[PDB]
């Protein structure tokens, strides 16, 4: 009846006595949620509601030892607060009178981590007392997901779809102050009080629908269901693929039925968390990025820094502009790693390492501070991701801020150039580096209908051998040479073998013993060991294989090239040629999309200039007058002279679809534009746009693609020789 | 001869041999610096130079146990690498032949943390082998501090003064691509090769200058010198105050001034900057009540000027980009959240809006939600307390070449007194209660009338208890408790800074365990307290006579005996009264109102003539006295000049102000074609006539009138906002 020894509990006054059946325990995600609940309960709500804060996430009792389960405090505290007993089973519904509370309301954010907390609570109840799920023991508190204001009255919406109709009707398109309320902490105490008054509109009931619910709860959490989870996630991504392809909606959007089955919870909400590690750790085939990198790169494109900037400052822009959520240290690493250009790192660094960004001596771990190192876009970045193609991408949203796209579409497969690595949940990705110029020539070959050449791994500035050993496996070897009867020289190490690691782990143990001495003659970018041996020891080494003895042999694999296809669905790829083809077809499609976009925009820009120049000409020649005329008078004069409303604005509206006339594009022009040199400059601008339209109409999507490849290679030549000059 | 078992060492080839004296051990600040050095030495440099990376900072052997010093791995590694021996003293110069290296070059960033590393190195060597300091054993590697480009050729500068001189010459005023090279990692491997090619120009020698040096090294690091360090920091701040008042340069700017540097000047001019850094970030300015982190946040908000709410996570990014905030993401979020908190015991005027769960009095603000889910924005009082126009009068600081927050803002009332001030310094600490906004406004008004200010007691917004003077700059804060019947008493208020959850766990809960109470119920909201506690009839009787407030720990005391703050000149000062704070503030702020009138009169008059010309051109075009159609640019400019139009007057005035390629008419000809139409002609003329009145009206206003104007605008909004706060509760 009275709980002793649990201080964080706001025990309901009527809980644990008569009328226990009518009491509800609210488990909240941390203290911030608890305060929200307290605000809503006020004083009059403390009779029939109790609140208890969960520290972190409940233990997964389905895959834990007995010692862990009887010791865990949250579980024992929950059991004591509610009145649960292991010895009971609660098969008879009347047994719920033995409990201090009749219902548990789980109160978390409507997000993946909150989904996980909800799931672990259900897992806890299902594992020990499966019968409880059937009695309506569990429910969740759900806030509205979006609010908007129309004519100073704020309307609230409980599903994304419900918001989506209301915003399509014309009367509701000047909607103002749109806010999303997925997180609990977004709501004020004032709003929290409004919810708890209409408790029933925010109460959602977990309904047990049959044996399918037991399997789902066990599927999501059981230790011995590892492979079924991989199958479970695989089907989620294929079904998501079909939905997007057929134009259908998605299963779940984090909005409210008054009833939710455990089945639909496990397969529609928790799956999103269960798959979240995959979506974050494994790159897209389209551009070779994980979403964290894409956000950094997207921030860079939006800034478009003509001058270099501190990494610490760029990290600020990324957090500001793209909603990066992985924390500052991860963000700095993402920026630094996108700029490294040492042997074993990027073959094309898309960001410039202006400072100590790390070397091959330590594998990039020797980078200097983000408050002292500067970066900026490589001059190759926009040549690989042309700005114009931005107009064809699907940009995502973080609640109401528009951010990076689901992918960029580079002119060649970048996933193959700087490689790809990531461990997911039941999948892993390993993919070596391939030569940029070879991929351009294979793309060029595919455009001419020819046969693509086979592609072997290739690392920029790597001086060793990469040979096929069969079965998508390759043998990477450094360089070692006998110079006299006692000396061998090591001038190259296997790709990804770092100079300090090799020294500590290979050479040093060999001296304490195969070798009698060794000296170092490295630079920051090259390796040179001079190793001394007794004649017999060298002779032995010569007979076992110098590369083997000195551990200058490592192997690369192509047996785990897992990537997201352009539709977000994980897929295993068997050869890089398969990757290059799936990319190639998609990229060629977007060159057609780019030409269609350009034809419309260029034709629109042409009409814009036609009218702009026409006005200036009619003004200088006195056929129209602007002085001391009303805005209403001036607008009608343009209409009767047949000037066109802003054509670029019209075209953009037409694209986005699938007051009165807009002449600001004419009258916002400066007074300067009436002066001789500006009249001449405007006319030239107009005539050039006319040419630009005709010039593009005579080009194929392939011609455009070949154009970009040429511009890329030229700059690649220039930049890469510039690097070699600056090295010695 | 051969060093074994140190894997991180790039031992010099000639080290330990005939040429040990000519070999140099380069100690670097971490691996990143070592890689920089490795790049510069190339291959030919490995004969006479060795490189070893230091993990973190060396132990302060002057205040350590024998076991700690004999166990420390870094120290023993340095000893082995160099050949040092504790039993020796190296008094005789000939003993330097026993060492594997004749010199140690310490290579760190030109910043406070690098200074500290360098100091701990010197402390280590001086403590064990003082004789080594005298022989010139120690030196440091210093990169140029600044590089700038003129006509595509990049020049390097090794001190700020040298740069400032070169930048004074006219030929050399187009400096472009300016970068500061304080940090080692700012330099590329290419640049590192250029330095190490000319090693001598980056070599600085630490010279023992006498007993004066021993005092400095022991002062900086000795355990038994706590009070002397305070004198040393205090004198450093008076010297900075005086130098700044007299217009002199700063003592030290992180560049080489000479080829020789004494241990004396290192400790008292370079290391002191780190030694005082804890003070400078932990303790607020009297002028605006902010620590620099807060100033950076508010500075970011003012520059963004968000008319719409923003996620904290997004604003935190904006602060990091714009203000060079360097304390890490976790510190920044707390700084923002705390600037927006508005519960009992927090700010009496939150300059940021807590749009979401920013924390409650239940947990003292620790129960705020995630930065990705809570939104904030400038309070409508933010610019009324810190008027935008005054920004033109502040001294904006720099993080290398980015302009960042000012050294302080100058609010219309003493903000340090409204939201209090707390901070633990280096031998100083700050504690200050909050005072009532309206009372302080009234006290300012009296001082403007030459009157005597009222005494001010601490006052916390929405706090329902008593705060009474206990004598001696001490105040007594009591919660509120009333007995309602013979077995039951109720607690309806807690002393400020006593949080509802903390009080339950630490006071009431053990009381249920001698033992006083038999049960208690809770009736709190997020913003109010109510405990009902039940007791035996006898237990009440003891407590009622022993003191109900005393028994239930509803008494805490506030102090004004540690009111430490930076005066407007960056110098710490102890203040004995709130009245003293208000007077030093008052005199400074009244000066800045006079500065504001001077600035406005010039800017307004510049803006006024500006419009006079704009209106004149538009009028002369409308009425046909001027033509621009299909006319040459040079023809047009010549017309405007001979008709007496003036070059951009606001640009002229701003250029004249900053002083202490011909005529510019862009302000006229960049006007839109729209500007020739009736409605745009009419509005421009209204703007011109209005700006003239604005100039005439300011001539009739004193600095005090402007201040009183601002005070009125502030109080009106304060009333409106605070009634809305009560209604929305």
């Amino acid at each position: 009846s009275k709980i002793k020894g649990i201080p964080k509990l706001d025990d309901a006054n009527d809980a644990g006595g008569k009328h226990s059946l009518e009491c509800t325990l609210i488990l909240t995600e941390g203290d911030s949620a608890k305060s929200l609940a307290v605000s809503g309960l006020g004083v009059i709500g403390r009779d029939r509601y109790g609140v208890f804060p969960l520290r972190g996430k409940i233990l997964n009792v389905r895959e834990a030892s007995h010692k862990q389960i009887m010791e865990n405090a949250e579980i024992n505290n929950i059991i004591k607060i509610v009145g649960l007993q292991y010895k009971k089973s609660y098969d008879d519904a009347e047994s719920l009178k033995t409990l201090r509370y009749g219902k548990i309301m789980i109160m978390t954010d409507q997000d993946q981590d909150g989904s996980h907390i909800k799931g672990l609570l259900i897992n806890f109840i299902h594992h020990n007392w499966p019968s409880l799920l059937k009695h309506g023991f569990l429910e969740e508190f759900i806030t509205p997901i979006v609010k908007a204001s129309k004519n100073k009255q704020e309307l609230s919406f409980y599903s994304i779809p419900e918001f989506d109709e209301w915003k399509k009707h014309i009367e509701n398109q000047k909607a103002w102050k749109i806010k999303y309320y997925k997180g609990l902490g977004t709501s004020t105490a004032k709003e929290a009080k409004e919810y708890f008054a209409d408790m029933e509109r925010h109460r959602i009931l977990f309904r047990y629908a049959g044996p399918e619910d037991d399997a789902a709860i066990t599927l999501a959490f059981s230790k011995k269901k590892i492979d079924d989870r991989k199958e479970w996630l695989t089907n989620f991504m294929e079904d998501r693929r079909q939905r997007r392809l057929h134009g259908l909606p998605e299963q779940f959007l984090y909005g409210t039925t008054k009833h939710l089955t455990y089945n639909d919870f496990i397969n529609k909400e928790l799956i999103l968390f269960s798959n979240s590690d995959n979506e974050r750790s494994i790159p897209s085939l389209v551009d070779g990025f994980k979403p964290g990198q894409r956000k950094v790169l997207f921030t860079c494109f939006k800034r478009n820094d003509k001058r270099e900037v501190k990494v610490a400052q760029l990290a600020g822009s990324v957090a500001e502009m793209s909603a990066y959520h992985h924390g500052e240290q991860a963000l700095m690493m993402t920026i630094v790693n996108l700029a490294q250009n040492f042997v074993g790192s990027n073959n094309i660094n898309l960001l410039q390492p202006i400072g100590q960004f790390g070397t091959r001596l330590h594998g990039g771990k020797d980078a200097a501070s983000p408050r002292y190192i500067f970066t900026m876009l490589s001059t190759l970045a926009r040549l690989l991701f042309p700005a114009v193609d931005d107009n064809l991408l699907k940009f995502l949203y973080d609640d109401n801020q528009r951010v990076e796209p689901e992918w960029y579409i580079p002119i060649i497969p970048m996933v193959l150039i700087n490689g790809a690595e990531g461990i997911g949940t039941g999948w892993a990705c390993k993919l070596p580096n391939y030569d940029a110029r070879e991929i351009v020539n294979n793309v060029r070959r595919m455009l001419d209908g020819l046969d693509p050449h086979p592609m072997l791994p290739n690392y920029k500035n790597f001086k060793g051998t990469i040979q096929e050993l069969g079965q998508n496996q390759y043998a990477v070897s450094g360089e070692i040479f006998v110079v006299d009867r006692n000396t061998v020289e090591i001038t190259e190490l296997p790709v990804r073998t770092w100079t300090q690691v090799y020294k500590e782990q290979v050479l040093e143990p060999m001296l304490n013993a195969l070798i009698s001495d060794y000296k170092e003659y490295h630079t920051d970018t090259t390796v040179k060991f001079v190793v001394k041996m007794t004649e017999e020891k060298l002779a032995q080494a010569e007979a076992a294989g110098l590369h083997k003895v000195f551990k200058l042999q490592t192997t690369l694999t192509c047996n785990s090239m897992v990537l997201f296809d352009h539709m977000g669905c994980l897929k295993k790829y068997e050869t890089v040629q398969d990757i290059l083809k799936e990319f190639f077809d998609l990229r060629l499609s977007y060159y057609g999309l780019r030409k269609e976009w350009l034809v419309g925009m260029l034709g629109a820009e042409s009409t814009k200039l036609n009218n702009q120049a026409r006005f200036i000409l009619e003004k200088i020649q006195g056929k129209i007058t602007i002085e001391n005329r009303s805005k209403k008078d001036l607008i009608q004069m343009l209409v009767q002279r047949g000037y066109e409303s802003d054509p670029v604005k019209a075209w953009k509206e037409a694209q986005e679809k699938a007051s009165g006339p807009d002449f600001n594009y004419i009258l916002n022009m400066s007074l300067w534009s009436l002066t001789k040199e500006k009249v001449e400059e405007l006319i030239k601008q107009r005539d050039a746009k006319g040419r630009e339209v005709n010039d593009l109409k005579r080009k194929s999507p392939s011609d455009l693609w070949k154009e970009d490849l040429a511009a890329f290679v030229e700059e690649l030549d220039k930049v890469e020789s510039q690097e070699r000059e600056d090295g010695a």
